[PDB]
């Protein structure tokens, strides 16, 4: 039974609704944040808050200690420049999970990893390159890794009626940020997605 989880990137749009749903689901949530004031002051607050940076190996190590599973929602703060913050952040998380014996990691990359590499728009190639590096870091770690590769993440409401496509592209090109967080929590209750790539999508319009 998974009870204690750590969430990386909980201050982002998708991370905030994932944190809110995880607290309401009864999980003991630990978050790593740059600033504690970025967390919601009222309502769903996490059980444990570590103030630090994901690129600091020691900060990640104390966040992963004693956890049952890890949710990774790392991004590039809306910067299309060539970067390694997501891949290097993933290497710190993987190193900490191996040392402490944590096996379950659910990580969000991008649906572009399911596309023809030549069809990826050139403007988004730099960010996609680091998503590939992070995915390879997690794929080669040997942990129970659920690769979430969502399409466009919108502001649609929480439905729970989305479609989950395994190891391929789904029929819709949009997933709500609430349904995305809902699905990543669902991956903590089952192992049927372990080692697979998941494409959540739904038709809201
Ligand atoms: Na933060």
């Amino acid at each position: 039974a998974v009870k204690k989880i750590a969430i990386f990137g909980a201050t982002g749009q998708t991370g905030l609704t994932t944190l809110a749903q995880a607290v309401q689901a009864g999980y003991e949530v630990t978050v790593l944040v740059r600033d504690s004031s970025r967390l919601p002051s009222e309502g769903p607050r996490p059980a444990h808050v570590v103030v630090g940076d994901v690129l600091q190996a020691a900060d990640v190590d104390k966040t992963v200690a004693g956890q049952d599973a890890v949710i990774v929602l790392l991004g590039t703060r809306n910067d299309l420049s060539p970067t390694t913050v997501m891949s290097e952040g993933a290497r710190n998380i993987v190193a900490a999970m191996k040392a402490h014996g944590v096996d379950k990691v659910v990580a969000c990359t991008s649906a572009f990893l399911l596309w023809d590499p030549t069809k990826v728009p050139p403007r988004l190639q730099a960010v996609t390159d680091d998503h590939i590096r992070m995915h390879k870091v997690l794929r080669e770690s040997g942990l129970k890794y659920v690769a979430v590769m969502p399409p466009h993440i919108g502001d649609q409401p929480l439905t729970g009626a989305y479609t989950v496509t395994l190891d391929g592209r789904g029929p819709s090109r949009v997933i709500s940020k609430h349904d995305l967080g809902h699905f990543m929590l669902r991956c903590l209750t089952t192992d049927e997605y372990d080692g697979h790539s998941t494409y959540p999508s739904h038709q809201y319009q």
